């Protein structure tokens, strides 16, 4: 509710004590914080924050500013810059503190931190952070109330279990969290003086030496700064390497395009000294008692084993049969493209590509198969597809169906040949692809029944419902069957969801109400015309 | 009486304030600032429904929306996952604000005093009716009353 | 990961100096 407005001093001192540890493991309320923290621009901001019972968001940040300095001697300088915001956003190169008022107006007489909750910002990956931390903060925790509060005991309100289910839907639905940010590399985040000095030591073209750095070649803090810079450089490049795309946050197409880009970039991360300036950087690290940074440019940042980890360079040639399948629009092209990707799977086994991952990629590719045959179905115009044309193109798409099953049982032959491969490698079995394709076919084939069904009626109706082939009723009854085919057509078409099949079921139950009326008529005419004898027109 | 409890996992304790610490940086390093290696959350037990609702609202709506709009992700088609999870977040906020139905106070244990309760229990488990006589001196002691 | 591990003492003293500022709003460790 609305209460006394707190004063700046108490919360200012509280946040001043809280920040420096949370920011740089210490600092004891640095003066840069207090400079603009006491500033009227921020002061009136927190005054409005405390007073207004409508704003409950705030952002206090302290960017370790990377001040670019043009003076010769170095590249950059570390800086401190406190920032104040009333709206919250991702601060760049900095972690921030947000404060949410649990009470719309906060006072000092009650504990401020009791009526206000603290959030601390992540700069490395804010989205992954917020997701994982909300999960590990609420899921078993809302679960603890789901059990303790007896929400299962009182069934009058069953919306808390549903909100638990939707929290789970979030937590297991987005796990990539916009993964694979496509970071290829970073700059040289090491000691600036050494880099600059080597730069003028080689722009002369005279092979930067040990002595040209002077006493700095043996100065301990200088050398340790070099070490820390090289360590952070290997941190971000091992970051760009550990990016291991999964089929989600994209698709299997995008997964193996990730393999493309990853491999063509780790071709150059095999070492990191390729640039002549970075060659002499290697040389000066060797000179400047950082020869482990040199071998890093050879081994650690010289990430050669990435290639050994990703010897899977035959997926590069897999991208071509997959592309053939992508362009495969005509049914025959689709089947032969499945054959082509299958044969190059026979080829791709040579590399140690993760078969669980690989054939889950083919799972995604199989749902992509469903999508492309859905495009072909839209070409077929399932909404108002013409009956006999429709069963002919069902002959076509069903020979395509048992043919997808032909090279799918061939994918089981691939499972056998990968039994051979696991005899040479072994790996986890879980590589399901099992598509939703049949479901479409299921709907397809069940509709086909309907199709044949009415064709079993209509043509035969053209004679059987006709008297001795009753005029007044049966004219409108042949209309009944035909316009009922229209009514099942006008409501059931290319509807992808199974609700289309359900409306199809309703359509046939009313259709077959009419059809059973026709059966009653024809059996009535039968029995009233019987009783004569067995021969021909009689029986 | 103020006390303390320790939890490896996370758990709702009633009438007991909580501070959660979850590693922002998964790797643990003493040289790495531990406080800057950790992630700090806290909670006081007033009303968990509005707790979760308001905190997730003012924690993810402006942060997430601002970052997707300003980082160029709205111009990137690599992940149309973001609009779907925006709708998901919105329906979280709706469902959690709708969580305002029950006070959830149906019945609570009745406290009188340990002495009278245990005396009554021990004089009844033998098979006899408690009265004013079983307590004895306790019926006219002003402090006990 | 476990390469260097913060000591029990330093982290526990950090929590001891951090908690009272929150659960008592600037108080002292009880």
């Amino acid at each position: 509710a609305v209460q006394n407005v707190a004063d700046v001093s108490v919360l200012q001192k509280h946040l001043r004590k809280l920040v420096p540890l949370l920011l740089e493991d210490g600092g004891e309320a640095p003066a840069a914080l207090e400079a603009a923290l006491e500033e009227k621009s921020a002061l009136e901001q927190m005054r409005k924050f405390l007073s207004d019972p409508q704003v409950h968001t705030v952002l206090v940040e302290r960017s370790t500013l990377k001040e670019d300095v043009g003076d010769e001697g170095e590249e950059e300088k570390e800086f401190i810059s406190y920032n104040i915001n009333i709206d919250i956003h991702y601060g760049v190169k900095s972690n921030s503190l947000a404060f949410i008022k649990r009470t719309p107006v906060i006072d000092a007489d009650k504990p401020v931190s009791s009526q206000l909750r603290v959030l601390t910002l992540s700069e490395d990956s804010p989205y992954e952070t917020l997701h994982s931390f909300i999960s590990n903060a609420v899921a078993p925790f809302f679960k603890s109330y789901i059990r303790e509060s007896g929400k299962a005991d009182r069934d009058g309100d069953k919306m808390a279990p549903s909100v638990e289910k939707k929290i789970a839907e979030l937590e297991m639905g987005l796990l990539h969290l916009q993964q694979n940010i496509e970071i290829p590399e970073i700059s040289l985040p090491i000691h600036p003086m050494i880099t600059n000095v080597a730069k003028q030591c080689y722009e002369r073209g005279e092979k930067p030496k040990v002595t040209d750095f002077g006493d700095k070649v043996e100065d301990p803090t200088f050398l340790n700064q070099l070490q820390s810079g090289v360590n952070r450089w290997i941190r971000e490049i091992q970051k760009v390497t550990k990016l291991d795309r999964d089929p989600a946050s994209g698709t299997a197409l995008q997964e193996i395009s990730f393999w493309l880009n990853l491999e063509r970039a780790l071709y150059r991360i095999q070492e990191k000294r390729e640039s002549p300036e970075v060659l002499l950087t290697l040389d000066i690290l060797k000179h400047g008692k950082r020869f482990h940074a040199t071998v890093s440019f050879d081994t650690d940042t010289g990430l050669k084993q990435a290639l050994e980890t990703v010897n899977d360079y035959n997926p590069l040639m897999k991208d071509f049969p997959l592309n053939d399948l992508l362009s495969a629009t005509e049914l025959d092209k689709i089947r032969q493209a499945l054959v082509a990707i299958f044969t190059h799977l026979r080829k791709i086994r040579n590399t140690k590509y993760p078969i669980q991952r690989a054939l889950r990629l083919v799972e995604a590719i199989s749902r992509d198969l469903s999508s492309q045959l859905l495009k072909v179905l839209g070409t077929r115009k399932l909404m108002h597809v013409a009956y006999e044309e429709f069963e002919k193109v069902m002959v076509a798409c069903f020979e395509v169906f048992q043919t997808w099953d032909d090279e799918y049982e061939k994918l089981q032959v691939l499972l056998r040949d990968i039994v051979k491969r696991k005899r040479e490698e072994n790996l986890k079995m879980v590589w399901r692809i099992n598509p939703a394709h049949r479901k479409l076919q299921a709907r397809l084939d069940q509709m086909r029944k309907f199709r044949r069904q009415h064709e079993q009626l209509r043509a035969v109706i053209v004679r059987v419902l006709r008297p001795q082939v009753f005029d007044a009723a049966d004219a409108n009854a042949i209309e009944e069957v035909n316009l009922a085919y229209e009514n099942v057509k006008e409501v059931d078409g290319l509807d992808v969801s199974k609700e289309g099949t359900e409306a199809w079921e309703a359509a046939m139950k009313r259709y077959d109400e009419r059809i059973d009326r026709v059966e009653t008529r024809i059996t009535a005419r039968l029995r009233d015309q019987l009783g004569t004898a067995k021969n021909a027109n009689e029986m």
